[PDB]
DNA sequence: CGATCGATCGATCGATCGATCGATCGATCGATCGATCGATCG
C-alpha cells in the first residue's frame, strides 16, 4: 500500500506474484516459508488471482503465473520407505496444486 | 538279578521388552517496539 497526494485515496502495489502474471514465478526452498506465507501461494495457483482487503482497499488482480519450487525433505534426506506426503511438511492440498 | 544312558518335566536366573509418567529442549504464535510519514489543529 502507498499513498498518494493527488487523489488522496490508498493506492496499492503488487508483489512477486502480480509482476510474474502471464510469466513464471519462482519459490526457492518452498518448504521454509511459514504456512501463512504458504496459504497465499497456494490460493495464488488455484485461482490466478490475488484477493486483498488491506487500508480500505478490496479489489482482485491477475496474477496468471506457473511456479517451479525447490524443496528438501525432513531431516535433509529422503525416506525411502515412505511416501512423499510423510517426507516433507508441505500439507497435501498444496501438493495436489 | 542290577548298572548305564538318553530323554522329559518342573523350576529358576536373567536378559529383555511394553505401558505409563513426568521432565528437558525447542518450534513458533502473540505481544510489543520503532521508524518515517500523514491528517487535524493551533
Amino acid at each position: 500500500v502507498r499513498k498518494d497526494p493527488i487523489t488522496k485515496e490508498w493506492t496499492l502495489e503488487g508483489g512477486a506474484l502480480v509482476l510474474a502474471d502471464k510469466g513464471v514465478c519462482l519459490i526457492d526452498e518452498f518448504d521454509k516459508m511459514n504456512d501463512q506465507d504458504r496459504t497465499s501461494i497456494h490460493e495464488a495457483m488455484e485461482q490466478q488471482s490475488i484477493s486483498i482487503s488491506k487500508a480500505g482497499i478490496v479489489t482482485t488482480l491477475q496474477a496468471r503465473c506457473s511456479i517451479i519450487a525447490a524443496a528438501n525433505p525432513n531431516g535433509g534426506r529422503y525416506n525411502s520407505t515412505l511416501p512423499l506426503a510423510q517426507n516433507v511438511s508441505l500439507t497435501e492440498p498444496i501438493l495436489s496444486a
